[PDB]
């Protein structure tokens, strides 16, 4: 309740409906607890290998256009912390269940991976930074929370390579990017109203993708 | 209409575009019976549509390789001012919508994709992927006018006629031509442009699904 | 007198420096007079064509984020009304001239070209839309002044081509662009001080662009 | 060997120029006026910044994956690397990051910043490498010629300046960039006006941070 604190809490609390939809989905809890079939998460790793190289160039572009040397290195710190930290770890991920970088590169993203690489890429190549950075919490956010909620079942949780993902969502550096990111937008100077189409957007994408991953769409 | 690059795409995704060109809201809007809120939300939609279509051409411009390309994709861009949007901004005014009510309609979660994947694509991808992707936006109104156009003269409604007056008229048609010969010009082969072909003909097909459902 | 109202009017009295040394230059003196040597009339044909091919493409990055609709017509219009006017004449001052768009292509900008085309695309891709209209304000409204300074001259002046040339900047189609170019940054809600520094570097550019076409750099 | 150094032996007489410019070599000799260096830190780290958002917005449009990862190191470990030292370098002279956001660049900074920033917005991944490497590897090879006059500069931080450009992380990121565009598939000719146009302004650079501007 005291994450609610400024602006970001706000636009997580609007957000409820759809981040219980997120925390609650099959394909999360499954993910957790150890019973999501191995075909699923390797779907699941090709397409969000994708995502991530996408999720980078589109910090990137933020980047390129943040309105101080401040906010600048805080965009280029979570695009080349998304390179070492999550990427790598996936890197990893898919070697380990025998799929090669090949492999990821050859792998078609499906369509709601395509709009949300669109969405993030088109947002952070034309709107403004704040905006941008709103559009991309969700995507660091919603997969902390996920975790601080299926944590628990990590103990009980037989497969590996589930509990090596999930690992960097635990990881106090990544509830640090997360933390960093959400002070950034708690003091932008801008309200909760004008960041929230654009986290509401993100937010939606993110339940769509667990969906896509889950139903192998 | 099946001699080169273009041709080859557009067989490629025949099994998308038969669906297009056989989808409910268009052969219900060129028969007549396609019901005025339909049309309406639509309406909304799709201009939200175009001004962003129209700021996807503009990047694309923004980087031509030539300044014939420049030029060409330039057009495309302030003919989609004065062609399109024009047209839209009457048709929605004849409906009783205001260009005030076009600000302020939601769109849809497809519609914020394509746009979403145009813009996207046009600010970052080489220009002739980005005219493959921009050339189904095109083409399916083009086609999708070829293919009932027929049911004009039997339909009652005086607005879908002049909506679809704009697809079957020979300036759009020869837009339609010229951006084919661009990328059939391009020197790149069917299989590099293939897979923006594909998505924007995706994004048609869901587009008009979710303008028929009232997403 | 009348030129002093708004943000616009404050900045060019600012730029009054830089405008003054512009007004004065002997290229443009020498132009409007009929005494400029063909040879550097033609050195800078070849030059400026380059530069309004750039300025199309730096006023459409600039319409592809424009924060309205009305915003974007405009930014669209210049940008092909560029190619539709500037540039549909500068082919034809050219021909006349013996150049071929061809040589046009094969002409190497100088270093102040490269410098200044580098200047209004990079604004253009990056910085917000009314600090790229402060960019580019100059380019549009110095023209149109230095006609309004030596428009007299014309009359006593032996060149067709240089006449030709001046005619558009002296046109009521041109000189309300530039009042359509300063009502909208006058109506931005921006003060002088955000947009000074847009508005000097390009002026900057106007003097050292004229002084590079002198001196045949 | 390969097409960077076709590039490099291209722009010999350019690079000579550079190399032998007095900025540099008082500021490895230790005989560079202080007034002068701070000129050149409150314009430089101000090059700095938009030289991170160039690598940014090449990194948006690298065609592979690896090659998004380098320009994305290049741009971050001029963060960490270059830039971190020039904050260090400042606040000892003086100097806060507040007087280098206030510090107007000069005409060939602008002139500098704009053309890596329009050219990394707008032209080939490889082309905008090609327009970065003289950046990097002009710095590399300034201090692979005047580092011996450091062991008795002295004026501590011209020698902790200097000790990036030594090191062998920041050499590293040269050998990086030099073998993206080796094997770029494209030729130095294709390369050249990039590579050349930065050149030249590395060399208007140091004359403008030797005059003042
Ligand atoms: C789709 C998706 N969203 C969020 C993350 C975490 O940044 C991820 N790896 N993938
Ligand atoms: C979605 C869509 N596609 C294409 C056109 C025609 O360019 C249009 N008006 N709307
Ligand atoms: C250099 C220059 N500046 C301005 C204009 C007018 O837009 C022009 N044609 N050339
Ligand atoms: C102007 C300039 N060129 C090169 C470097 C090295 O990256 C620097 N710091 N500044």
């Amino acid at each position: 309740h005291h994450h609610h604190h400024g602006v970001t809490g706000e636009l997580r609390r609007r957000a409820d409906g759809i981040w219980q939809r997120i925390l609650a989905h099959p394909f999360v809890a499954e993910l957790y607890a150890g019973t999501l079939p191995m075909e699923k998460f390797k779907y699941y790793l090709l397409q969000d290998y994708n995502y991530l190289v996408n999720f980078a160039k589109a910090l990137s572009l933020a980047a390129s256009r943040a309105p101080s040397v401040d906010l600048m290195k805080t965009a280029l710190e979570l695009a080349y912390g998304t390179v070492t930290g999550e990427m790598a770890n996936y890197e990893a991920l898919l070697k380990e269940v025998g799929l090669s970088l090949r492999d990821a590169a050859e792998a078609e993203p499906n369509r709601v991976n395509v709009s949300y690489m669109a969405y993030l890429k088109s947002t952070c190549a034309l709107e403004g930074f704040y905006q941008c950075m709103a559009a991309l919490l969700p995507c660091f956010w919603s997969y902390a929370e996920i975790a601080e909620r299926h944590g628990g079942k990590l103990r009980e949780n037989p497969v590996h390579v589930y509990k090596k993902w999930a690992s960097v969502y635990l990881s106090p550096e990544y509830r640090g990017l997360v933390e960093r990111l959400r002070a950034v937008l708690d003091s932008s100077g801008l309200s909760a109203e004008e960041l929230w189409p654009y986290f509401k957007e993100a937010s939606l994408y993110e339940l769509e993708f667990w969906q896509a991953a889950y139903e192998g769409h």
